[PDB]
């Protein structure tokens, strides 16, 4: 679990969005596993606007942060799950690192700000949904 709080927006994994996120829907994209909802309170976070390929992510299944080298956002095949059919997820970045299903929502940050959130993983890999291209969040 986890979310990004920027301005009057809350960014979460689309597959983990609550009834309240859907009732205050701003934008969603199944192909990116992202959903953005509106908030009444002003958020705590700032978004990176950069091309960093190194950063640090929070891994809830280890209660720890780990440094990572990650690939550029791209279209990656993701096997079927209880949440989505087998499909290509876009704007996804992969890295070598530990992750388990409940780790989705953990923030990936570089020196410039928030880069994205954990969205996929398995077998020593961790995948992050990029948010740096969503300029309207600012
Ligand atoms: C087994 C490790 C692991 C680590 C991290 C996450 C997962 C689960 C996973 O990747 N899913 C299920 C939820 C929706 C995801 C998607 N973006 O399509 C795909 N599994
Ligand atoms: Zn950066």
């Amino acid at each position: 679990s986890g979310a990004i709080y920027v301005g009057n927006y809350r960014v979460v994994n689309r597959h983990l969005a609550t009834h309240n996120d859907w009732a205050n829907l701003v934008w969603e994209d199944s192909s990116r596993d992202l959903l953005v909802s509106s908030t009444t309170a002003q958020g705590c976070d700032t978004i990176a606007r950069c091309d960093c390929q190194t950063g640090v992510y929070y891994c809830s299944s280890r209660r720890k942060h780990y440094p990572v080298s990650f690939s550029k956002p791209s279209l990656i095949f993701v096997e079927a799950s209880e949440y989505y059919p087998a499909r290509y997820q876009s704007h996804l970045m992969l890295a070598v690192g530990h992750s388990e299903p409940g780790d989705c929502g953990g923030i990936l940050r570089c020196q410039h700000g928030v880069v994205g959130i954990v969205s996929t993983g398995g077998n020593g890999l961790v995948g992050f949904a990029d948010v740096r291209d969503l300029l309207w969040l600012d």
